[PDB]
């Protein structure tokens, strides 16, 4: 509650890297009113459930689920999410220490078009075919990448990425076993951006493509499904490390004002970063003879090829790249230490025995080892083919079904009355009209809605969108299946050895509340828990 509102839990990649290429994908003006839409009743109401759900009795992602001992394969279907999450959010950052090491010149190589590797079509605004190029993308596209016509075409590894991957992964795990520029900086530098950008010429074009609305794309599930991931994303739902830091809370704490602050602080950070992300292609399409909804690419990489380029044009350019990437490197560090220590946390804790949790560190050396080696394919000429690929079947609308799940299974099989007499032991009222509401009804039917439309107006031959492979879809549709099966595959486990009869009565016997269930202190089981 402005405190670490704003020197986290608000600002991340998620915020500047995520959000600007998902809006400018679908739509640009076609994409926020679903966003703000989904994000009122669709998961400012989770959040504080989640929130919530976690400091009432003071357990982690997997052990929280006492309250219905079957559904606890929702706990292992976050784990899996995370492990994928993990993987591929270490090489954004490692990409981010290629431009910081890059910036230790007296030009940036990203400014002019006299460099060997650039192309007859390159057009600058510093110092012929169709569809002039920017100098900016060609150094990301053809020095950086070096990409390769198709998914199948592996090429070569390339090296600096590779050491950068390293070093990035070396950095993370040295800080496990031994442990300004959060807040206030990371919107200072982003002001610094968007001041040198709304002077520019064209970039109010730019800023009515981003805000008119689309009411032609309102009828398409696609665009509803896209925005409600970003939504969970950025909040941290269904990733599985919400639950385990929520539950360090005292039992009397506010954590309704905490939600509602967190979630609009995030939302106003994500708009704000869409603002100076858009601004500058305006200022692109303008300079470039181009229309604004082609002057770039929907792929993963617009952040490293508009915030460059907006940089090019402040005095002193070099100082603030390094702070610029800097900045970037320490907000991917953040993230990524969370989650490797709610992960070894949630692993430790499972397996616990006498060896273990004496031994954490080697644990901690193997998932760092284990998670270097399965990025090594990301780094090669292909690699953006495959991070796109997990970054939209892997974790994009898993976290939204294992939510509503949990949403389903905490009010209609435990009790909404009982879940809403334990909000009232924690605070000193019961929880908010609206959010009664939007806990039974809207959410769940809205989910629904929006899975089974897109299921629908599938099979088009155009849902593709980047036009890959036959066996590239199916590999996607597998990542994505391989963390919502977890729910039904554990339920199986449990009911073939839970005593009982003819199944109408392990039914009952195994969502029954455990006898360990309630708030964990002897002061506060008062009630109908003493
Ligand atoms: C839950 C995940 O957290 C994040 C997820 C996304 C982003 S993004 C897309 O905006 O870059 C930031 C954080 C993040 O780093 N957070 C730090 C801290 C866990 C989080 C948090 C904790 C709480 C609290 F209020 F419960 F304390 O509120 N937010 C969010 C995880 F912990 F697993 F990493
Ligand atoms: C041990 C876990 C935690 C992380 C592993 C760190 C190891 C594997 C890292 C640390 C620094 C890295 C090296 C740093 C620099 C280079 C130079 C580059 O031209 C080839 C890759 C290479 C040689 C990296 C390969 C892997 C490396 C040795
Ligand atoms: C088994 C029950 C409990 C859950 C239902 C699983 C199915 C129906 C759901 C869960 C996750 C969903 C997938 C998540 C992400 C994508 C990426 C998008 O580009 C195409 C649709 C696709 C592939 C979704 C289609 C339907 C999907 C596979
Ligand atoms: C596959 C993913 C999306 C999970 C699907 C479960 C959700 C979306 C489904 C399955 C069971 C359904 C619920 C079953 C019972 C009720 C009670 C009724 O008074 C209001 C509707 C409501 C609340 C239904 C709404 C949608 C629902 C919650
Ligand atoms: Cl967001
Ligand atoms: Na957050
Ligand atoms: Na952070």
């Amino acid at each position: 509650e402005f405190v670490l509102t704003s020197v986290g839990y608000a600002v991340g990649l998620g915020n500047v890297w995520r959000f600007p290429y998902l809006c400018y994908r679908n739509g640009g003006g076609a994409f926020m009113f679903p966003y703000f839409i989904m994000l009122i009743f669709c998961g400012i109401p989770l959040f504080f459930m989640e929130l919530s759900f976690g400091q009432f009795a003071s357990q982690g992602c997997l052990g929280v689920w006492r309250i219905s001992p079957m559904f606890k394969g929702v706990g292992y279907g976050m784990m899996v999410v995370s492990t994928y999450i993990g993987i591929y959010y270490n090489v954004v950052i490692c990409i981010a220490f290629y431009y910081f090491f890059s910036s230790m010149t007296h030009v940036l190589p990203w400014a002019y078009c006299n460099n060997p590797w650039n192309t007859h079509d390159c057009a600058g605004v510093l110092d012929h075919s169709l569809q002039r190029t920017s100098p900016s993308e060609e150094y990301w596209r053809l020095y950086v990448l070096k990409l390769s016509d198709d998914i199948g075409n592996f090429g070569e590894v390339r090296l600096p990425l590779l050491g950068c991957l390293g070093v990035s992964w070396l950095v993370v795990f040295l800080c496990l076993i031994r442990g300004y520029f959060t807040a206030t900086f990371p919107y200072v530098v982003l002001t610094i951006l968007f001041v040198r950008g709304v002077t520019l010429e064209g970039a109010f074009d730019g800023i009515m493509y981003y805000l008119t609305p689309q009411w032609d794309k309102i009828l398409e599930a696609k665009v509803w499904g896209d925005a409600a991931s970003q939504i969970f994303y950025s909040l941290g739902c269904a990733w599985g490390g919400l639950i385990t830091m929520a539950s360090y809370n005292k039992f009397h704490n506010n954590c309704y004002r905490d939600s509602v602050i967190i979630s609009i602080t995030n939302c106003a950070t994500s708009v704000y970063a869409g603002f100076v992300i858009f601004s500058i292609l305006g200022f692109m399409a303008n300079h470039l003879g181009v229309d604004v909804s082609r002057v770039a690419d929907h792929g993963p990489g617009l952040a490293f090829v508009a915030y460059p380029e907006a940089l090019t044009l402040l005095p002193i350019s070099p100082l603030w790249s390094l702070l610029f990437f800097f900045m970037l490197i320490l907000l991917g560090l953040g993230t990524q230490f969370c989650l490797l220590e709610t992960l070894v946390t949630a692993i430790v804790d499972e397996v616990g025995n006498e060896w273990i949790l004496q031994k954490k560190t080697y644990v901690t050396l193997g998932v760092a080892v284990a998670g270097f080696l399965l990025g090594i394919p990301l780094t090669s000429q292909a690699g953006i083919y495959w991070l796109l690929l997990m970054d939209n079947y892997a974790a994009s609308f898993s976290l939204v079904v294992i939510s509503c799940i949990m949403c389903v299974a905490i009010m209609y099989i435990y009790g909404h009355r009982n879940y809403f007499q334990d909000i009232q032991m924690m605070l000193g009222f019961p929880p908010p009209l609206f959010f009664q509401i939007c806990w039974r009804f809207v959410s769940p039917a809205i989910i629904f809605f929006i899975l089974v439309f897109t299921v629908i107006q599938y099979q088009p031959i155009t849902y593709n969108h980047y036009q890959y492979p036959g066996w590239a879809v199916a590999i996607g549709f597998l990542m994505a299946l391989s963390s919502v099966l977890c729910i039904p595959l554990y339920a199986m486990f449990r009911l073939c050895r839970t005593d009982g009869d003819t199944l109408l009565q392990r039914l009952k016997n195994a969502t029954k509340p455990s006898r360990d269930w309630g708030p964990a202190l002897l002061e506060h089981r008062t009630g109908r828990y003493a």
